[PDB]
């Protein structure tokens, strides 16, 4: 039954048509069982075995290089007798590579626990239920419950499904929503019907949602809907399909991958524009059945030489090391991607309860009587200190630290809130802090009365755990409890009828210390307490009591205010109706004011600050909270999210509020607003959503499991260390210090760690962009393989792998966090740095070419063999009296091919040094700062050498170890790029920007 909570009770019996007094027939179960199925969440683990493979190589760059083994794979068949020593081992290399960085991530990706599972466990096992078999209550599976049941819920059960009540069989229905409200206070709940067809899930306050728990009381129901079609289905639903979008930085690569295949796919066909002089002459020495091979040769050339391999190893080694440094500042990681993104971060939608609070409700004001003389009536204000449960703190007249016991009238107040009071405190021995036990409402009384101590009992001895309830007790002693008027919603007031100890029953001095709604109380008050006497409640005395609390009820603080009154001559024991809550007013009626206590669920110290130090950065909070708008706006304004009297009129709206605007002023409201409130968790999802919108990397701060969806849907999920399971497991990032300022040092980490991955990418592709020239000239001109596509994965692996991620320790700037956060579509490389690493792609390409070219012209060990005749080497077993020189068998040899190697190497040696800042000298900014950048140099430079020499290795490279005339011709070719760059840095600071 879609929105019941509209229709009345008698309504919903009809709908169903299912007696209240019998229940559904089990005929009418078998058919609602087959049509609304059963009452369960849908389990889901998209993760298995085989699909997390798939995954893997469903890149595109990953599948052009996957063409390339294969195709590497196929060319090794064909070799002759003297050159077979080696012909599986570039394809061979290639799978492994392909293999292990697939594997990698599957294991960094495959420990992921799964957020419906946790939300699952919300859901209770057993269900209880009357039906047409017997006639007492039956206790069946809950997940055999089906829309139409007659539900019976007590305190302490877990509320199997969505349920309109039918009969609420206690005197109140008290109930815990914070699985969708995020607020643990108890909800009275009435069988009313609620007319709004729109109404949020805290104006239905008829209705039972699955997942919540009875605080207190015993009710009567009938199943509205089961399933996916309840409140906490809703929250499963939303975190279903595509958990996470790819973060801007996977969107440049991806952006870069497109583009990288459209000029592979070109740069061959340009190379074919280019063979055609050969096709013209008629050779049968090389048919189509050879002559089409040469495509293949330069194009797994073009493709290893295209694609940055190395770099996924390199970026999930920086990520791994960049996890750990967080982790010492209290930051868990649990998505090395979201890292990257948080440094982006332009807004912050923040919970307010158990994140921006304590969560914890502690009394801070307090006022008694003072003094009373006609129309003049003064109070005795005090402040308490303390944000937390436990028993620290003291009391402030005037901010002086005043013991309590001295106002008998404090002592009156501490023996209502020890008395008028159902719950207690217990010290955790095993977290080794103070909590709660019950009413929320009610242990901050419990604490009040042992920071005020009245009686000056001794507890500075005392264990924590005696501590806890010490005051307490010793009120308890005084006067004995005899039973409890529970709350009512005709009273909104509770009272507790109270006997002095160690006295008779039939005996004179019975006390009902009454405790509720201001209003209701006071105006059911007669007299005033002033410390020990007492005086008739007049005009201008009421008037002043409530003008307090009006102030303390709204205003920069806005606290919820309770009254405290005693009735001093309370009915007898005897004539006192216990059964029948409507005459509970009536007892407490005639009774003496005595004071009024203010509490609030207080901001943390770290919080107001932190705010501020976003603000800095340019990044926003907007306050996203299922708590009051009242009290919304007040932590706002205590935080610094609003001005102390900043109008807030069109920057603050409800739920309903949200829901009534179109769409068009919905998205526009969430850039204007700062603070949303009593909210449904849908309503923080959409928020993040519509500020996607204006592509802002939006993050989500929060704890309950109503802010999972939200935590999901945004970019970067942060989730309170004492926070529930569920944001845990929906969230990229975890707070174990429960710190606000936790997110600064992590978004200023964010953007350190970009900044370095910022130049080892620069690093890493214009490596690639002076391989893909090298090979589109040797293939353009005539030139024999310079570079074989073996030599470069190494390169891409080891040579480059190490200095890219030695880039990743580069120093910070130092005004990192007080520049406003980067545009997500920011490109890498554009304007004067598209050009600058242009050049030094043809530098390499040129370089590199030359250096293998070098081996034959302007040789010493090598055959003099001009330009004319060079580039026709194809043309030399086939065509000897236009060709013979020396030996047929030197252009394939391992000898020039090394020294084009050695030359890129060094180059990468010297780029690598040029990459440690865009646009200052090596001169200016020198290169011995980052000790870790010449050590990876240097590590690599012995593996170039260690390539050469130990013999098992340039048999696979076709390498030889140059002499001192072949290497110092390196030295002189690879170094100049240094004077090069560095021109090209002093332009772009001296006629653009520095
Ligand atoms: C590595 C090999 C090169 C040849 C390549 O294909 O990369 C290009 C291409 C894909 C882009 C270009 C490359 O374009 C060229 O260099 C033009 C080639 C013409 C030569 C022919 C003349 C005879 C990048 C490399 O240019 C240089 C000059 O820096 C910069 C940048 O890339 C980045 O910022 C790195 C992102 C990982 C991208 O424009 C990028 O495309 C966009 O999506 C970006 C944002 O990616
Ligand atoms: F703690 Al909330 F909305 F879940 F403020
Ligand atoms: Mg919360």
């Amino acid at each position: 039954m879609e929105a019941a909570h509209s229709k009345s009770t008698e309504e919903c019996l009809a709908y169903f048509g299912v007696s209240e007094t019998t229940g559904l027939t089990p005929d009418q179960v078998k058919r609602h069982l087959e049509k609304y199925g059963h009452n369960e969440l849908p389990a889901e683990e998209g993760k298995s075995l085989w699909e997390l493979v798939i995954e893997q190589f469903e890149d595109l760059l990953v599948r052009i290089l996957l063409l390339a083994a294969c195709i590497s794979f196929v060319l090794a068949w064909f070799e002759e007798g003297e050159e077979t020593i080696t012909a599986f081992v570039e394809p061979f290399v290639i799978l492994l590579i392909l293999i292990a960085n697939a594997i990698v991530g599957v294991w960094q990706e495959r420990n992921a626990e799964n957020a419906i599972e946790a939300l699952k466990e919300y859901e209770p096992e057993m269900g209880k239920v009357y039906r047409a078999d017997r006639k007492s209550v039956q206790r069946i599976k809950a997940r055999d419950i089906v829309p139409g049941d007659i539900v019976e819920v007590a305190v302490g059960d877990k509320v199997p499904a969505d349920i309109r009540i039918l009969s609420i069989k206690s005197t109140t229905l008290r109930v815990d929503q914070s699985i969708l409200t995020g607020e643990s206070v108890s909800v009275i709940k009435h069988t009313e019907p609620v007319p709004d067809p729109r109404a949020v899930n805290q104006d239905k306050k008829n209705m039972l949602f699955s997942g919540t728990n009875i605080a207190a009381g015993k009710a009567l129901g009938i199943v509205a809907t089961t399933g996916v079609s309840t409140e906490i289905g809703k929250i499963r639903d939303q975190m279903a399909a595509t958990e996470q979008d790819k973060t801007p930085l996977q969107q440049k690569l991806d952006e870069f991958g497109e583009q990288l295949s459209k000029v592979i796919s070109l740069i061959c066909v340009a190379v074919w524009l280019i063979n055609i002089g050969h096709f013209n002459d008629p050779v049968h020495g090389g048919s189509w059945i050879r002559g089409a091979i040469y495509y293949f040769k330069i194009a797994v050339a073009l493709a290893v030489a295209a694609i940055p391999e190395g770099l996924p190893a390199v970026i999930t080694t920086c990520l791994a090391l960049g996890t750990r440094r967080m982790a010492k500042k209290n930051a868990i990681v649990r998505s090395l991607p979201s890292v990257e993104t948080l440094g982006c971060t332009s807004v912050i939608c923040s919970d307010k309860t158990g994140t921006l609070t304590t969560n914890q409700m502690s009394v801070c004001k307090m006022f008694i009587i003072d003094k009373v003389d006609g129309d003049f009536c003064s109070l005795n204000e005090f402040s308490i200190t303390g944000s937390t449960y436990a028993p620290e703190g003291e009391v402030l007249k005037n901010d002086k630290p005043i013991r309590s016991g001295q106002f008998d009238g404090l002592v009156e107040l501490a023996t209502i809130c020890a008395l008028c009071n159902d719950s207690s405190l217990d010290f955790n021995e095993t977290k080794g802090v103070y909590e709660k036990v019950g009413e929320a409402t009610e242990t901050a009384l419990t604490t009040l009365v042992e920071k005020m101590n009245v009686f000056n009992t001794e507890v500075r001895n005392l264990s924590k755990v005696e501590r806890a309830n010490a005051c307490n007790s010793v009120i308890r002693q005084l006067m004995k409890k005899e039973f409890t008027l529970e709350f009512s919603r005709d009273r909104k007031s509770m009272s507790v009828y109270c006997s002095p100890a160690k006295s008779s029953r039939a005996a004179v001095g019975n006390k009902m210390f009454v405790k509720g709604a201001p209003e209701g109380v006071i105006d059911r008050c007669n007299y005033v307490r002033v410390g020990t006497t007492r005086v008739p409640m007049t005009g201008p005395v009421k008037e002043k009591i409530l003008s307090v609390i009006k102030e303390w009820g709204t205003g920069r603080d806005t606290l919820r205010c309770l009254a405290l009154a005693t009735r001093d001559t309370p009915p007898k024991r005897e004539e006192m109706v216990l059964d029948d809550s409507s005459r509970f007013m009536e007892y407490e009626t005639d009774l003496t004011f005595v004071g009024v206590v203010g509490m609030l669920d207080p901001p943390r110290k770290e919080v107001m600050g932190s705010i501020q130090l976003c603000r800095d950065a340019g990044i926003r909070v907007i306050m996203i909270t299922g708590d009051n708008k009242g009290t919304a706006i007040a932590i706002c304004r205590r935080i610094g999210i609003f001005g102390e009297n900043e109008e807030v009129a069109d920057r603050a709206y409800t739920g309903r509020e949200f829901d009534d605007l179109p769409l068009a002023e919905q998205r526009e409201a969430c850039r204007r607003a700062c603070c949303f409130a009593r909210v449904e968790p849908s309503h923080k999802s959409k928020i993040v959503e519509y500020l996607q919108s204006y592509d802002e990397i939006t993050a989500m701060t929060g704890d309950g499991v109503n802010d999972a969806p939200a935590l999901k849907k945004a970019e970067i999920g942060i989730a309170m260390g004492s926070g529930t399971a569920v944001a845990k497991t929906a969230s990229e990032m975890v707070l174990a210090d429960d710190n606000f300022s936790t997110i600064v040092a992590a978004v200023e980490e964010g953007r350190a760690i970009y900044n370095n991955m910022k130049q080892f990418i620069r690093y890493l592709i214009s490596s690639n962009v002076g391989e893909v020239v090298c090979i589109f000239l040797t293939a353009a001109l005539g030139l024999p393989e310079a570079l074989i596509p073996v030599q470069l994965l190494w390169v891409n692996l080891v040579t480059d792998g190490l200095p890219a991620t030695a880039l990743g320790f580069n120093p910070p700037d130092l005004d990192i966090m007080d520049r406003p956060p980067r545009s997500p579509k920011e490109p890498l490389i554009s304007g004067w740095l598209f050009f600058r690493y242009m050049a030094i792609g043809g530098y390499v390409g040129a370089a590199t070419v030359g250096a293998a070219a070098w081996w034959f012209m302007y040789a010493e060990d090598g055959p003099g063999v001009t330009y004319h005749q060079l580039t026709h080497f194809m043309q030399c077993t086939e065509d000897h009296p236009h060709f013979e020189g020396l030996d047929c068998e030197i252009f394939e040899a391992p000898e020039p091919m090394t020294m084009a190697l050695s030359v890129l190497v060094t180059i990468e040696m010297c780029n690598a040094l040029n990459s440690l800042s865009e646009n200052q000298s090596l001169m200016r900014m020198p290169p011995w700062v980052n000790i870790w950048l010449l050590g990876s140099i240097c590590l690599s430079m012995s593996l170039h050498f260690l390539i050469l020499y130990v013999d098992p290795l340039p048999m696979i490279f076709k390498l030889k170890a140059l002499d001192l005339t072949q290497w110092l011709m390196v030295l002189k070719i690879s170094l100049p790029v240094i004077g090069l760059d560095e021109i090209l840095k002093f332009i772009a600071r001296n006629y653009l920007e520095g």
